[PDB]
């Protein structure tokens, strides 16, 4: 793609706003959705399956965007540019909850309120004009992944650091597990992405929510993602914590992410 | 609305304080405390008793009567502050004691969670609906969505809400519509846990612009500023270690211009 | 005050201390730290003991003559431009040594735990007395006469109650736990606070002489020092000692403060 | 004591390159990312660290094209810490949260932090410093041996460059303040063992290369050099063994064609 | 000393500071204080020497100079070296799960206590103490018997730093009242089992220049460097505690000055 002006005016801007639902792992519509199923562990890299549920997955969709009044005549095409964006994780309110099915402070003493979300965050978003392109990565290469899951199979002692030969795009919601793909910055040169770990099982989540906050999506040329097939690709995933039932039993909490993007007419050759 | 000039007697100063509603009555010996958290043993059975959870705190501030061409009072600027942060040195008041298996030791003081937001806006804040447990049967006395899904436990487009009443609104089952809030600045940071120091900044040298991209602050609809807040500084812990919310009141300081609309 | 032109021997600096009032009596052993710290079993039956609780720091520091015009309709007020304030004596919380609880006491072994648990750091400048809200944790608790409070303030005291108003007029009385800055008012002073809980928190503090605070409001206005008066207020809490027996009580540090003043013509 | 000239104008290049980590366990086996589970010795007279226990620098030469003489001169990076991802794993073989109830997630990888990354024109040049000088190294890694009781602290004489992938030990050797003229490294520890691993990556990061004169590292010899050290954590499992685990690191490095004398 | 116009003209030195924890230097625990004993009341309060760490000072000699010609000192960078040595977990360290003899060492941890100064005049220095009944012991500089007010602010209890590894680090802080041609930056974090938290970079210059672009002015063409690096603690299997301290490095630019 060779880039060319951008056009301004009053028919030149335009704004979505999109969700995307977590996939923590438990299926929708059911008493769970939002959480993984309790998480069961293995003892020994060699004897590791996960279940199905057990295990957040990346969130992803494609928004078809309004109509470019193309110039039938022209040797150009217009595209969407991505320019700006908020993001904010929706839902944060409810993690005042210490009430619901949980593990107590002073558990020996049947007193106190819920120890509530705790443990680790995970917050990642991409806003690009294509699909997030993926490296392939695990903790433990002779994890079994079940059928439900996209994953490299038998991926090799290699796929615990960087291979050049594990490559992937996110191509569908809720299936590429979180701990199996990364972004690759070795590509996406037409996405823009942000993340923030922090580890823990008992660490306390740190979330801050606004309307004024706005993140400027050109790169070093002053280029936004340019949206090819006229798609706007947004993919997260935003891991909460942990929600821990008075049995012990451990599950992943995700929240939903709000985009708001602004995009504007690009011509290109 | 159609926005016009800036119009330069046309600047006005509003100040107002929202005191917390963790719960437990005003005028009653535990006013800024909620009740003694119980929990449920299973999502099925959660019916979180009234007293014992947080609720939104709001106002409507009566401004200066205005008014082809109306004028409207636009907010451009705002000071907000946590009051009474200097109580939290209090580790004397009826504590759990640090060294409890010794009867020694200072009050472990207010410790755990600290959610803090607050908004301004000229109308309601406009809410979303989102719970942590769907199956939870909220109290009479508050006001939610009823029987709302497993849709509610994520963003459920359906589910919305209007801030249009103090303690009553649960901050555990509404947040901030990203969605829409075209004409409110809202601002809110959750830290989690229930052991978790908490860390409250104060200083009357802050002031927040509250003008959007387009330099237009918040228009006060029917002539009405509308705070909203909550302030949460985490769990008072007895000697039998029973934890209650204890929240602060905020202060705001808003300034205000009049504006030419359409 | 009309606030007019700004004079560029238009300009002095005064420097000053605050010692900390956390409880025990000045120069006697355990100045610097509170008594022991109590504990009630209920607000109903809450007296903390005098020395067993913080009380801020305030000063009026007299300012040199002004050289008025004796013919002018005007008078010339000092206006504090800036400050420098540290909390002085950072250096003494690497003592693990002194009478402290074992970090393996079990064991009888280890360093001292040192100084942990709850920060509360607040200073304060202006040209007249800071103005205080009242606010407690339990309205019902039962200050000492030595203490200055509002009595038997009522539930609304445990929140905001625009009835229950101060201003900090005497040095090592009014507890920490019972006043904070009033936003309300403080049109003439600027305040500023941090609060880092909890018991086992571990003491965060920077000092260096290269930071300047200006203290010209959004007109470009320092705090007017009334009666040619520059008031100023602090409370330093760095957390709590803990003895081998694990009576625990409040220690404090001093604050500096440098403040640059300029001659403002008033009407 | 190079004279450098003007800025040329063809003129700019762009580089990528991965470092995979050198946490001690053998590169394409089971435990490659990790060390070996970590023992630990009873006092500092008879301390010897088995070779794989412990994380060395990561290290290499990338051959820039061949260029009053012209040299590439680094003007920018991006760097990432990569497959932060994996960490999102509570469930591969590790100590549970409730042990004594058999539940719970997978306590994670937890502990002590430790990333640095260099770009230069030259081998990083290095600092010997040792928590305890009397630690006997094994026979594949690079040690000054003998060191002497000062060099638990500065010692000008005990030198070094990082001249070999995976076998400086990241405990005994650290960049060198008093030289590195022509490398530009930053670093950050966290220490701990239940320390939470705190981990951000975004490629919207360009860091600027150029000194205080307006130039960055000039490529001797048309090298350029990648270091880097990232140990995320702990690895725990259920008999209470830990090994640390590290991560790859992705370098872009832009440079420009510069006059020198 | 009246200032006038800046001025062959600039030089940049070089230099470390290592740290004086309290064990010897040249012998296998330098870098660690004596492990840490604890006393039972303030009155009986009587630190050895060895068991705490004192501030590090150096002067450096700059070129002879000489309307008098001064070195002003206008910028610097300064690094704590060696932060690579705390990936170290193996050497003698109480273990994680020491009731099951395994894990990593806990490694160093607790309070960090981090200060620089650079003056053209040896740092000036507040006598300030956690106990004023403490004795220090015959090899450390202090103020004897200085009374309760030593607990807090007094006026009267003055120092300077004319000394390395002898000022104790808990027994003096920097003076706000003084050190007008000296900058001084420090960080206390606390606790026993708080992480250290280092950064080290070559990218760094700190400038040195005062409000009215004056930066420290070397008296007899002396350059003053301070520092206290307290990393933390190191704890033996058998629980034993020590100070654990890093050096510094010191890059300073300086300018020819003329002066009255
Ligand atoms: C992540 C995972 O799947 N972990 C499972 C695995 O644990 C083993 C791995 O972490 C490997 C990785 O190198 O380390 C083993 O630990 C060894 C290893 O560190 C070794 C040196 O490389 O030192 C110790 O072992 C000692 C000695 O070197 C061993 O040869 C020895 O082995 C003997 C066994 O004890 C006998 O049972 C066997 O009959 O004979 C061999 C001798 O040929 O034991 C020495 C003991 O000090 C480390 O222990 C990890 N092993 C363990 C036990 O943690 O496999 C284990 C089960 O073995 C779990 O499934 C674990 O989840
Ligand atoms: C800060 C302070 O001074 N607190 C002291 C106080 O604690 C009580 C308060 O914290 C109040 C604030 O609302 O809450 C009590 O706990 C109750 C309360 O939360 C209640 C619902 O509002 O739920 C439980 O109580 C259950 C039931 O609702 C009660 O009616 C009941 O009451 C019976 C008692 O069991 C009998 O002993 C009594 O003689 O008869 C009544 C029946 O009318 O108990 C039910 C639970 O078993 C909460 O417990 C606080 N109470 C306690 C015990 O913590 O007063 C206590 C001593 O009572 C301490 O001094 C405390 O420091
Ligand atoms: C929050 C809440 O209301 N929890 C109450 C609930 O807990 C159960 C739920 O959390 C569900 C969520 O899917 O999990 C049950 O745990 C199960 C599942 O994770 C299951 C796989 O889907 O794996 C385990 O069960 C297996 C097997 O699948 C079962 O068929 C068999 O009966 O037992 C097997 C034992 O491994 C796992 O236990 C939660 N159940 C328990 C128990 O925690 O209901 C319980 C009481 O039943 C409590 O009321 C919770 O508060
Ligand atoms: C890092 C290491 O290898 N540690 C092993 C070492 O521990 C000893 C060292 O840590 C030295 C460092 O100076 O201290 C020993 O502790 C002694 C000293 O601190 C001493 C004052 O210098 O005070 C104590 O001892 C007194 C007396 O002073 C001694 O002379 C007398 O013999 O014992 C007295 C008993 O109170 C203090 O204990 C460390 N010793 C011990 C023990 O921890 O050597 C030990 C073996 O002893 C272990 O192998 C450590 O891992
Ligand atoms: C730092 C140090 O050297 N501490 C040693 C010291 O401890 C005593 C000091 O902390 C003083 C400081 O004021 O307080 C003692 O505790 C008392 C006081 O808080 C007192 C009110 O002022 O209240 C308690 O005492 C009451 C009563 O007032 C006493 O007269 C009566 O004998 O006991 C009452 C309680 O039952 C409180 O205990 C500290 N005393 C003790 C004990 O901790 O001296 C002790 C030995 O006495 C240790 O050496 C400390 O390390
Ligand atoms: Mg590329
Ligand atoms: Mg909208
Ligand atoms: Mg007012
Ligand atoms: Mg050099
Ligand atoms: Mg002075």
């Amino acid at each position: 793609i060779e880039v060319l002006a951008v056009r301004t005016g009053p028919d030149s801007i335009t704004e979505i706003e999109a969700y995307l639902n977590p996939r923590m792992g438990q299926p929708q519509n059911e008493d769970f959705y939002g959480f993984s199923d309790n998480v069961t562990v293995s003892d020994d890299f060699g004897s590791d399956a996960p279940p199905w549920k057990q295990f957040p997955c990346y969130s992803t969709a494609r928004i078809s965007l309004p109509m470019l009044n193309q110039d039938m005549t022209s040797d150009t095409i217009l595209m969407w540019e991505a320019i700006s964006c908020r993001t904010e994780v929706m839902g944060v309110n409810m993690l005042t909850n210490v009430h619901s099915a949980q593990k107590r402070v002073y558990e020996n003493d049947r007193e106190g309120t819920g120890i509530g979300v705790e443990g680790m965050g995970y917050h990642m978003f991409a806003i690009g004009g294509e699909p997030l392109e993926l490296q392939f990565m695990v903790f433990n290469h002779r994890a079994t992944y079940p059928a439900e899951a996209t994953v490299i199979k038998n991926p090799g002692a290699s796929s615990q650091v960087f291979d050049p030969n594990l490559k992937g795009t996110l191509t569908a919601d809720g299936v590429f597990p979180v701990e199996a793909w990364g972004p690759d910055p070795f590509k996406n040169e037409n996405t823009r992405y942000f993340g923030q770990y922090t580890g823990g099982t008992q660490t306390p989540p740190v979330l801050t929510f606004t309307n004024t906050q706005t993140t400027i999506l050109l790169d070093e040329n002053g280029v936004g993602p340019l949206c090819k097939g006229d798609g706007l690709f947004l993919s997260c995933a935003d891991i909460v914590g942990f929600f821990t039932q008075h049995n012990k039993k451990m599950s992943f909490r995700g929240l939903p992410r709000y985009f708001r993007v602004t995009l504007r007419k690009r011509v290109v050759k």
